[PDB]
């Protein structure tokens, strides 16, 4: 076949019920992931070939940068409460791995305040149970997927994206593989 199990994906052996349907995992301390989403846009490009009626999830995980780990991923969930995932990430990703700027929790706040999210507004999402269990549902998603590494993606909690078996010579020819594999599992 042109799209083979162990080649472009992988499948889980246990796979998961109830699972958002393109689910997307990664890390503000991942390079890989920072090459995902500032040069190679897999996301959008991604989104750009889904069909209709299928939502893309995306969730920050804990397994890396200890305790700042942890603190970016409840910033996340603030992020996704508040809507505004758009105008942080690439200043957390910059901040986590360029410019090193992100030591400390009041530094990914600057990150928010600066995006123009109000300090008052940020403290509250911060503090609240509606990011809580927002935080719950990210570890609980990267938790039904045994989940050690990261960029991963999973379609309907059944196939993995396999990234290892497509080709890099051209970043371009690699993020339509991507997203055509993407749309293929979808369609399955």
């Amino acid at each position: 076949a042109q799209y083979e199990d162990g080649k472009q994906y992988t499948t889980l052996e246990k796979p998961v019920a109830g699972a958002p349907q393109v689910l997307e995992f990664f890390s503000f301390f991942c390079p890989h992931c920072y090459q995902f989403e500032e040069v190679l846009h897999i996301s959008d490009n991604v989104k750009k070939k889904l069909p209709e009626g299928v939502k893309m999830t995306k969730y920050h995980v804990n397994f890396m940068g200890g305790d700042l780990g942890k603190d970016l991923t409840q910033a996340w969930a603030v992020a996704m409460a508040l809507g505004v995932e758009d105008k942080v990430t690439v200043p957390l990703f910059e901040g986590v791995q360029k410019t090193q700027t992100i030591r400390s929790a009041s530094d990914i706040r600057d990150v928010f305040i600066n995006a123009g999210i109000k300090g008052e507004e940020y403290d509250a999402a911060w503090n609240s149970f509606v990011v809580k269990s927002l935080v719950a549902q990210q570890e609980k998603a990267a938790a039904d997927v045994q989940l050690r590494g990261v960029p991963a993606m999973f379609v309907n909690g059944k196939y993995q994206l396999n990234p290892q078996g497509m080709d890099t010579s051209n970043m371009d020819v690699f993020v339509q593989q991507y997203a055509d594999t993407v749309k293929y599992l979808s369609e399955k």
